[PDB]
């Protein structure tokens, strides 16, 4: 019967769905501390210095 | 986002005109005193000397 395959084949479609998701979650999460800190970091080196007085 | 830049820049913009400011501030400090003293010297000299009675 064609029924059993059709079964079996989308188990396996639903599995790489799922890590092909899987790599942008990961990725997303990489990236969202490495920009972050890109910005705090670039805002203080401009905010901040010192001045001589005499 | 292009705000992101646009503060940032900002932020320089400020400090540079603080920075612009303060020397005109300063020089005008150091020609105070200078300019007070030179006209107070210069008239004690005119105003003073001695005469020979006899």
């Amino acid at each position: 019967a064609i029924g059993i395959g059709t079964l079996i084949i989308f188990i396996a479609m639903v599995l790489v769905a799922a890590v092909a998701a899987a790599v942008l979650i990961n990725t997303s999460g990489f990236l969202q501390q490495k920009a972050m800190a890109t910005g705090k970091e670039s805002t203080e080196q401009v905010a901040s210095g010192l001045q001589v007085i005499r």
